[PDB]
RNA sequence: GAAGCUGACCAGACAGUCGCCGCUUCGUCGUCGUCCUCUUCGGGGGAGACGGGCGGAGGGGAGGAAAGUCCGGGCUCCAUAGGGCAGGGUGCCAGGUAACGCCUGGGGGGGAAACCCACGACCAGUGCAACAGAGAGCAAACCGCCGAUGGCCCGCGCAAGCGGGAUCAGGUAAGGGUGAAAGGGUGCGGUAAGAGCGCACCGCGCGGCUGGUAACAGUCCGUGGCACGGUAAACUCCACCCGGAGCAAGGCCAAAUAGGGGUUCAUAAGGUACGGCCCGUACUGAACCCGGGUAGGCUGCUUGAGCCAGUGAGCGAUUGCUGGCCUAGAUGAAUGACUGUCCACGACAGAACCCGGCUUAUCGGUCAGUUUC
RNA sequence: UCUGGGGCUACGUAGCUCAGUUGGUUAGAGCACAUCACUCAUAAUGAUGGGGUCACAGGUUCGAAUCCCGUCGUAGCCACCA
């Protein structure tokens, strides 16, 4: 069961300022992820790439496809535990080789 | 035998992955002032139907540009009888829904080494360092200006005739030159060191002849050596607007603040649409808070003048007609890697109201048209 | 350290604040750091250090910036019931 529904995508702004008003801060200088503990048990993911932060409006879109793939494809490994991916400026210089393996070690050590 | 640019033109993919989305059939939860069968009222046998509602079967969802309302049009509450007309737009003529800044060519050049029209009245007021007042008025001519119409001085017995003295509205300044791009031509008695003072020749306004739906094209006839050939949203003209802001603008379910409050009222400066300009026509008010609530939804253009072949007409873009095609749009926001045959390597960007254009980042494949030998 | 359809503007006039219907003008002032009677060392009643291509080739008389359909980023706000 890899499905993806539509309920298990954030629709309101509320919990995205509940969440960024206490982020939990934890990543790289280039890539890092925010998000707290849920109640709930079913994960959830977002979005938020900034223009300002990320210009090339390629991007984003490639990102986003990518991240939620990845997100789908190990949506059953990872905890319960919430995810908000956020890339910096210096991210685009990596292929999708180094993305998929950097997402790769630092998923594989959120071990709790 | 080898090379530019536009007219247009191409951005398919699959045997497995893993699987985001409207529709029809079978049922799954609650019903219908068309109700027959019954109505004994648990609802069974329905002709037509809904909801972020699940299980099967099918067709589909990225650029020559959707960013950029940059220009014009398609569609809602609230006004709308100018002989007012301030102010932004065709400025060569004709052309399709109401539409403009796309396309055709003659008179004017670089009608091939430039595809460019943005070619409308110019002393109908008195203005910007080049401090040479020539690009608005000016001239102690610049090794020619007494080498003579008007005065003086140096050489004179009928008071004849030469050189200079940069003195004056002394032919002058473009026939010569010094920073401004030489703002016409040798010439006939221009001879007075010569200022167009009468001059065949190219060119201006005015009118006839060949064409013109239209700007004009040939000194064929005249008058003038002529008198400005040169800087336009730099006073101005309209046959089409004068309607603001735009699609997040009307419609809804058993939820309760029309809530102190402000510049004073029987004509006058509170929000006169339409004039930061005078009215026609008249809401029981007048720069704000002190948020009472909110993400449960949908038609509005989603069968939309977009597309193909065949007709009297063209230097040029056309559809009166014949089949159709039309199976791509939920608002955190629609596409992933591999065992492979042409190989034109995936450069840069995005699909949620629509169309006509923009020398654009556009490497790659040439049908029409170039000079070279 | 918060937002993809969409808008009237302020800017490359040094990166901000004042803005010129080309007043032929290497020209102004208030932040990083500086020299003079040693402010009992929290900057301007005085002189100045002035990489102010005043965005890219653009008026074929000499030109940047009022005359760009060819590009970036920040700040003044918007769905109803009366
Ligand atoms: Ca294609
Ligand atoms: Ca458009
Ligand atoms: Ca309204
Ligand atoms: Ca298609
Ligand atoms: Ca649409
Ligand atoms: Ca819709
Ligand atoms: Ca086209």
């Amino acid at each position: 069961k890899l499905a993806f529904p539509r309920e298990l995508r954030l629709l309101t702004p509320s919990q995205f300022t509940f969440v960024f008003q206490q982020p939990q801060r934890a990543g790289t200088p280039q890539i890092t992820i925010l998000g707290r503990l849920n109640s709930l048990g079913h994960p959830r993911i977002g979005l938020t790439v900034a223009k300002k932060n990320v210009r090339r409006a390629h991007e984003r879109n490639r990102i986003k496809r990518l991240t939620r793939e990845s997100f789908r494809l190990r949506q059953h490994e990872l905890p319960a535990m919430d995810f908000v991916v956020v890339a910096k400026k210096g991210v685009a210089d990596l292929d999708n080789r180094a993305l998929s393996e950097a997402l790769e070690k630092l998923w594989r050590r959120h071990c709790r």
